[PDB]
């Protein structure tokens, strides 16, 4: 029940820093790059599976799905993929993450596109284009329920989460949209994005859409 904070390593937080100010053209690349990370969390469960079936029981169905929250200036993104435990959601440092964070921003300095921020393997901070905070709530097999929060600031929180709705297993991205970037709520527009970056994926892509019954 206790909210621990945490400090990001300097590489990320001056990482998070560039891209919540970039004033960078094309920042619905920010979809791909979660989809292609919810993607690879499905692929582990999967694995997983391959040799323990009983692993799937937790959330037998394997998807992406992306809940637009218009009211709450929210859009969510969730997988059933492997998912985090709390250990895993305190070690972003540590990781590989640290190695991807200090080229990709030294490829930025010399002229790279935002858009290759997937190939250095940081490209969950492409969320920070589009959103000011985000949380990401994430159930693995192995622990409880827990909820990252953070602010392109240099400080996180991880709660035991007991107050979102239960994932069952896998992750969902709760992205606090800037008040510039609310296209991303809309179905049309999430529609365009999915087709036009994301055509590849294993796995459904499911868009919930909220419409008033009308006589
Ligand atoms: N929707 C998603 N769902 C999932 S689920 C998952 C599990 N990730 C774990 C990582 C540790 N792995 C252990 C491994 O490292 C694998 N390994 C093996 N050999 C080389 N590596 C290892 C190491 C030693 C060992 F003995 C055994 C091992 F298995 C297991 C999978 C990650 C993940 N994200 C995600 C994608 C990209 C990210 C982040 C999250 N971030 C992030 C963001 C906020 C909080 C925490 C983190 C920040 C950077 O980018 C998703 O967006
Ligand atoms: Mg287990």
């Amino acid at each position: 029940a206790k909210v621990e904070t945490h400090e990001f390593t300097a590489e990320i937080s001056q990482l998070m820093s560039l891209i919540i100010n970039t004033v960078y053209s094309n920042k619905e690349i920010f979809l791909r790059e979660l989809i292609s990370n919810a993607s690879d969390a499905l692929d582990k469960i999967r694995y997983q599976a391959l040799s323990d079936p009983s692993q799937l029981e937790s959330e037998p169905e394997l998807f992406i799905r992306i809940i637009p929250q218009k009211d709450q200036k929210v859009l969510e993104i969730r997988d059933s993929g492997i998912g985090m435990t709390k250990a895993d959601l305190v070690n972003n440092l540590g990781t590989i993450a640290k190695s991807g964070t200090k080229s990709f921003m030294e490829a930025l300095s010399a002229g790279a596109d935002v858009s290759m921020i997937g190939q250095f393997g940081v490209g969950f901070y492409s969320l920070f284009l589009v959103a000011d905070h985000v949380q990401v709530i994430s159930k693995h097999n192995d622990d409880e329920q827990y909820v990252w929060e953070s602010n392109a600031g240099g400080k996180f929180t991880v709660t035991l989460d007991e107050t979102n709705e239960r994932l069952g297993r896998g992750t969902m991205l709760r992205l606090f949209l800037k008040e510039d970037q609310l296209e991303y709520l809309e179905e049309k527009r999430i529609k365009e994005v999915v087709k036009k970056h994301s055509e590849f994926v294993a796995y459904p892509i499911q868009l919930v859409v909220t419409k008033e019954v009308e006589k």
